[PDB]
C-alpha cells in the first residue's frame, strides 16, 4: 500500500542533530515537543510527501530524481533531491546559509516508515508508524 498517514513514533539523536543544524536553543525547546509526520501518497511513479510538524506543514512533491526547495518555519532555507530505488528512497538536502549537505533517507518497512538523517556527520534516526 505505502500510501498513508504516518506520524512520528520514535526519534533518536533528533535534538543532537537539530542542535547541529545550527538551529537555536529555543527552536529545540519546542522541537522537544513538536513531533513530525507524513501524509505520503505516491501516484504515477511519483511521491507526494506531505511532511509536517508543529513548526508548519510542508508539501514536498517529487517524481524521481527531482530537486526542490524546503524551508523551516523559524526562517531557514534548504534544498534537496529525492529518488526511488529498490522500494526505498534516497534523498539529500543542503543548507544555503552554512553551506553544507544533509543526507536524508526514507524507507517503508514493517508497516512502518523509517527515516534517517545525516548532518555533515551526525546520524539521527526517526521512525514513524501508521494511523
Amino acid at each position: 500500500a505505502f500510501d498513508s498517514t504516518w506520524k512520528v513514533d520514535r526519534s533518536e539523536n533528533y535534538d543532537k542533530f537539530m542542535e547541529k543544524m545550527g538551529v537555536n536553543i529555543v527552536k529545540r525547546k519546542l522541537a522537544a515537543h513538536d513531533n513530525l509526520k507524513l501524509t505520503i501518497t505516491q501516484e504515477g511513479n511519483k511521491f507526494t510527501v506531505k511532511e509536517s510538524s508543529a513548526f508548519r506543514n510542508i508539501e514536498v512533491v517529487f517524481e524521481l530524481g527531482v530537486t526542490f526547495n524546503y524551508n523551516l518555519a523559524d526562517g531557514t532555507e534548504l534544498r534537496g533531491t529525492w529518488s526511488l530505488e529498490g522500494n526505498k528512497l534516497i534523498g539529500k538536502f543542503k543548507r544555503t546559509d552554512n553551506g553544507n549537505e544533509l543526507n536524508t533517507v526514507r524507507e517503508i518497512i514493517g508497516d512502518e516508515l523509517v527515516q534517517t538523517y545525516v548532518y555533515e556527520g551526525v546520524e539521527a534516526k526517526r521512525i514513524f508508524k501508521k494511523d
